[PDB]
């Protein structure tokens, strides 16, 4: 078992004029090919650090470890969580969890676009469901800390607000990107992974 | 006393082909910019929690002074760090500080890039002054966490490792953009700084 | 404004078995105290900073803030939490909300304590109030960093869980610490607190 | 490897009047052992991780390793640091670099002393060695943050600011314990250390 780039599962350009064809095509197979081609990397060393009992080396190694890995299973789901086909809302159970935690759609997104924009520096929002709870939560977090690892929550929509993620488009205007990506949010994926966390 | 933005002190082409026009304007005009705004903003709203006594108002604001206060510090210092009269090498006690702490001059370009490189997320990296110890030292900040307020270090030279510093024009790969920084060295302000730091 | 050590509101041997006589008295005439004395020095070196428009200095005094704004914030609170006369359940709407919210009294105690107990290195779990969200909502805090000024939260129950809190009496054995404070808890200030969140 | 707890290297009264027996006794039967046991479980669950490629659970155990193995590091090296036959200063070449580095003992001491006393919440003050550039400094970590693995420097001398290594004996009053502990300091072992990072 190596870790590996999963492929986009549409064309670099499906995502137009929401999101650029030169965007997707580096932030896929530039930034997501070198998270888990460093994540390997660290792994590996992270096998013999613990086969040896070096803790120090183990610890020297949880940076890397933590931004890679976090890295590859963020945009692992970032790419399933857009499509061409998005956009829209949500319907079903999901649709009812959001009204009933955040008060409307209008009001989840407001609170989800507020964490994405508020996010200073490198990280992500995320819409996350709290096992514990049973219910909806939204969180943001760091640079590539990923949510389930970091919060528990189990992650069910995720938005990039690394500079990448929009810049070569939308430049410093961060607001412009997220009024932008609700266009293309593949609320099919959302279900789904909602409904895996409901039994 | 109210921050303000300071002049660019060069043409935004000044540092061609190194960094591009669009950059420069871009990270002076909107980045710098709302920085320096919402710092004072930032500020105002501090001086009223202050005096009131409200603690909870003045941490909660803690985190939006530290980043826009120190974007502003890290930008106001960074344009002086470059210049289209720069590159080379420094002379005089600079440089023989730069060979007893760091072997040569390639080997502390090699450690500042190095640090640089290094920078997971948002960042700067650093040429410093240890003031205690008396010698140079480098080190890494993340986001906007200014040097001289969260180490002590007295800031020299100054590595904007951002994405917004680099991406338009150089995507995805920082270490390109680093060899070209170079070029654009402003060896005539760091040594200032530096002089500026011992008596 | 000048902080000032509030007044402990029963005898320091008020809490005894659960809490012993030594440990109140040094909590609150040394521990509280020195949070407030240096709260107070810091606010004045913020004022100065802030006359001068010095942002590094502004800054450089954040951490020593949070740590003693917060010290005051959090064990002002925590006083009020405490009773001679407290111990059981609440009743009314706090009850409700908690058996809504967490699935019984006996869940809750649980998770915070679960909270509590998993704090690495110093300090806090909190009950506290989400006013978006209008729920109850358990979370724990690094050493004084405060409940509202960090995360939104009202506090509603505080325990702390740094070693000055219980090590005299309880030595390393946290848990014992945990399960014996539930004697002493103000559920009637609880109540007040949550009340005060609701209109 | 299997951790485990080593022997401490004389008898638990054997620092008295400086740490207290009954201190050291909790400190290396009770923490210590904690630590080794704790990381022992975490080493274990990261194994299962690894095999199965499971990246989230992964970074869930980080905390967890690095606390615990943190704390087995830095325990493991103060116990050594320690001696009965300890105090005074070292002599040699360690000396040499103390006053090199520093400008004297009396200044080290100051230094390493208020690196230790500044410590907000818990944690550890070292002297350590930086390879890179061939001389001694002092750092401040947080918790069990160990030096050489967040760091690089490698450890020669630390002094535990949890309230566990202290409360007991000296109560609040931290600068009491760190006058005290430069009475057991083992130079010898603070030596080979050193030795050791020369060739
Ligand atoms: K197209
Ligand atoms: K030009
Ligand atoms: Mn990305
Ligand atoms: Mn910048
Ligand atoms: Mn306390
Ligand atoms: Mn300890």
């Amino acid at each position: 078992m190596k870790h590996s780039l999963p492929d986009l599962p549409y064309d670099y350009g499906a995502l137009e004029p929401h999101i650029n064809a030169q965007i997707m095509q580096l932030h896929h197979s530039k930034h997501h090919a070198a998270y888990v081609n460093n994540l390997n990397v660290t792994e590996e060393k992270y096998q013999e650090a613990l086969a040896k009992g070096d803790v120090t080396a183990q610890i020297a190694l949880q940076p890397a470890l933590k931004f890679n890995g976090g890295g590859h299973i963020n945009h692992s789901i970032f790419w399933t969580n857009l499509s061409p086909n998005g956009g829209g809302e949500p319907k079903g159970e999901l649709l009812e969890a959001i009204k009933r935690d955040f008060g409307s759609f209008d009001k989840f997104k407001e609170k989800l676009t507020a964490a994405s924009v508020g996010v200073q520096g490198s990280g992500w929002g995320w819409l996350g469901f709290n096992k514990e709870r049973g219910h909806l939560q939204i969180a943001a977090c760091p640079n590539q800390d990923p949510l389930q690892g970091t919060t528990g929550l189990i992650p069910l929509l995720g938005i990039d607000v690394w500079e990448h993620a929009y810049y070569l488009q939308y430049k410093n205007v961060r607001p412009d990107y997220l009024k932008a990506i609700w266009n293309v949010i593949n609320w099919e994926n959302v279900t789904e992974r909602y409904m895996a966390c409901k039994k």
